[PDB]
């Protein structure tokens, strides 16, 4: 599952923790963010990395740490990735190495680290001995979700009813009942910038058992000109001597969900 590295690939790896109310109120978010340098090339070895100048490096809210031996003061300056020690170079062995992390935390009703909000309505069923559940998704991303999936904490005996008229993705399916995870639905997109809906029935005692149901997803592209969900990306790749002289690179931008859930 390790992506193909053509000489220097950089990597920009952000994750997206959130919790909602079963109303869609943001209750909290916490993003987490990290830019992995991969070169396996001993002529690209001696470089330096430019940042978007889009990009505040000086965001308080970021909390941007760089790795102990990168020079702190160039990157503050010039939002310039290079090492302390200018007579250094990168390791060329071609292994993920984390020069910048960051983490940006959101306080309730603060929607901007939000990706794909979550409401959720919930009445008592008649078909079965439980609820009629849907959920109400809208996605902000500019790239679509593939294979979403949406765990509800129960393990019932009959099995899910998938309402596909009142659904969105109308092929969704169950894909697990364990008792240890509970039941788990997948959904096969999500399109960029679309609301949607996911509505079934489901078996269960009463409605605090349905919670918290928890989604998850994730999504990457390999596009240069990529940015981050947070705005995070790459100027340009440059000889550590000559600023002027560019070099070729590629890049990876990626938004994995970890704690993201309905409450
Ligand atoms: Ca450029």
């Amino acid at each position: 599952d390790v992506p193909e590295n053509n000489g220097i690939l950089i990597s920009i790896k952000e994750v997206i923790n959130a919790e909602f109310s079963r109303d869609g109120t943001i209750h909290s978010s916490e993003l987490k963010g990290v830019l992995e340098l991969r070169i396996n090339d001993h002529d690209l070895s001696h470089s330096n990395l430019k940042l978007a100048d889009s990009i505040d490096v000086r965001d308080k809210s970021f909390q941007f740490k760089t790795h102990p031996n990168i020079d702190k003061q160039s990157f503050l300056s010039t939002k310039l990735i290079s090492l302390r020690d200018k007579s250094k170079a990168f390791p060329a062995n071609d292994q993920s190495l984390g020069v910048l992390r960051w983490r940006k935390v959101a306080p309730a009703e603060d929607d901007s680290l939000i990706p794909l909000t979550l409401t959720t309505w919930v009445s008592p069923s008649e078909s079965q001995q439980g609820f009629d559940v849907i959920i109400e998704y809208e996605s902000v991303l500019e790239t679509e979700l593939a294979d979403v999936i949406f765990t509800i904490p129960v393990f019932p005996q009959e099995p899910v009813d998938i309402n596909t008229e009142s659904s969105t993705c109308s092929d969704a399916e169950v894909v697990n009942m364990d008792q240890e995870m509970g039941t788990s639905i997948k959904i096969s997109k999500i399109a960029a910038n679309d609301a949607g809906a996911l509505a079934f029935t489901i078996e269960a005692p009463y409605e605090d058992a349905l919670y918290p149901m928890t989604v998850s997803f994730q999504e990457s592209t390999r596009d240069k000109l990529a940015k981050s969900f947070t705005g995070m990306a790459i100027q340009s790749v440059v000889m550590a001597n000559d600023h002027d002289q560019e070099l070729p690179y590629d890049v990876i931008t990626s938004l994995k969900s970890d704690e993201y859930l309905v409450q």
